[PDB]
């Protein structure tokens, strides 16, 4: 098994017990000027439309997320959950600007209440590490969430209806915080408030807690608590916004790091001139491993992955159409380049060589076309073709074997057995 709620006389000491690492600061930690900003910025978005239910991924299955959501922090920077990478809605039409400015002063405080929140733990826990205190509440982005009622029941300890299932908070920097910003308009729970449930992982006899949430209130999960404990939300009645603000892990997820990747893989290229005349440095099997590798993340990581939301964040801001697209030109030289390793393999080398190079693009070229199958169903599901039209998925890029533009074809099978071929025969 059963919920605790703070009813139960057991309730605070079950807390300070089994999920002491857990912080819940209620509104009254809030200016009322900031709360009201906060929900006016909130509202906005509303309005304007800038929330969508992202398609994810889970367990093979595309799923359509009942939660609307939108990806707010620091541009050039990306977020991934369930096999769908949100891309930033930047922070420093102008109602946007504005919410994004409001969320940035939010990430600011929250930003301060958890150093705060983070020192006391190292004085009751002590009865150098001062920058990694200040690296774990780095938020650098932060997920607003929408869910209006207008479900499946919590499963194991009977607290009822669910937005949102148990989890852990994914991409997340080692013992990094997150701090949630939670806006709402006697035999258990209420199910007319909202609450957020905590259990601790694979376990479901400690009693789990069910933290009740008004307009303004506010949880922090603090060092290992996302890693040690799964979270949930819990239906209420009346609509509900949240703010989660995270420390993104973005070690390979910013556009500044696939910039990069893009330019280590194209100084095998001799970069004179951009033309169908792809002509290689080199040929090694290792730098010619590592420029098939990047080809596949530049375009399953980023392009596959910008287009497949269809550009919704368009209808909040252009930032990255302009990265998009060299990210595609890019890309494209990076076609060339495969073609002209396989103009290579095909040229009268030695057999020696010829098999040093299949061994090093032979795996990188599979995933390729096995990727590019399963992006081509993720555009083209049933449940694909129900979205507005401006949020429809675009499989871009796509092409035919009529065009003319591409060295190199979509459909792979008829290259990727003849190199399979080659490495036996
Ligand atoms: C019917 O299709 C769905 C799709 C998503 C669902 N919830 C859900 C989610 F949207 C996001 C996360 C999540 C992760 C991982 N890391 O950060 C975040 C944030 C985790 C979950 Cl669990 C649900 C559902 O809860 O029932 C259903
Ligand atoms: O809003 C909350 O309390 C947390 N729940 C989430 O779905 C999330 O963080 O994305
Ligand atoms: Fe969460």
């Amino acid at each position: 098994g059963s919920h605790m709620t703070p009813k139960d006389d057991e309730f605070y000491q079950q807390w300070q017990l089994k999920y002491p690492k857990l912080i819940l600061r209620e509104a009254s930690s809030v200016s009322e000027e900031l709360h009201k900003e906060v929900q006016e910025a909130f509202l906005t978005l509303h309005k304007h439309g800038c929330l969508f239910r992202d398609l994810v991924r889970i367990q093979g299955k595309d799923l359509l997320t009942p939660v609307s959501r939108i990806l707010i922090g620091n541009p050039g920077c990306t977020y991934k959950y369930l096999n769908t990478r949100l891309f930033t809605v930047p922070w420093p039409e102008a109602e946007i600007a504005a919410a994004c400015e409001t969320f940035l002063k939010l990430n600011d405080y929250l930003q301060i209440e958890t150093i705060q929140a983070l020192e006391e733990l190292a004085a009751k826990e002590k009865a150098q590490d001062e920058v990694d205190i200040k690296s774990r509440a780095a938020y650098n982005v932060t997920l607003l969430n929408f869910m209006d009622p207008q479900l499946k029941e919590e499963p194991y300890f009977g607290m009822g209806k669910m937005a949102v299932s148990w989890h852990h908070d994914e991409n997340l920097v080692d013992r990094s915080a997150v701090a949630v910003y939670s806006y709402s308009c006697l035999e258990g729970r209420d199910p007319d408030i909202w609450h957020v449930g905590f259990k601790i992982s694979w376990d479901i006899e400690t009693p789990g807690l069910a933290i009740p949430l008004h307009q303004g209130d506010c949880y922090f999960m603090l060092d290992d608590l996302n890693a040690t404990h799964q979270h949930c939300v819990l239906a209420g009645s009346q609509p509900r916004f949240s703010s989660t603000h995270r420390v993104a892990e973005c070690s390979t997820g910013t556009l500044d790091y696939i910039l990069q990747r893009c330019q280590l893989a194209l100084q095998n290229v001799c970069d004179d001139v951009d033309n169908d005349d792809v002509s290689l440095k080199s040929f090694e099997p290792a730098v010619l491993k590592q420029g098939e590798e990047i080809h596949n993340e530049v375009e399953f990581e980023w392009l596959r992955q910008f287009w497949f939301q269809g550009n919704r964040y368009r209808k909040c801001t252009d930032w990255w159409c302009q990265p998009m697209a060299q990210l595609e030109a890019l890309w494209k030289k990076m076609e060339g380049v495969t073609n002209a390793v396989l103009h290579e393999v095909k040229r009268e080398l030695p057999v020696e060589q010829r098999n040093e190079i299949l061994t090093a693009i032979l795996a990188s070229l599979t995933a390729r076309q096995n990727l590019r199958r399963e992006w081509h169903a993720r555009c083209q599901s049933r449940i694909a073709r129900t979205l507005p039209a401006d949020q429809k998925p675009e499989c871009r890029p796509y092409w035919e074997k009529d065009d003319a533009s591409m060295p190199l074809p979509f459909d792979l099978t008829d290259i990727v057995s003849e190199l399979r071929g080659q490495l036996l025969e």
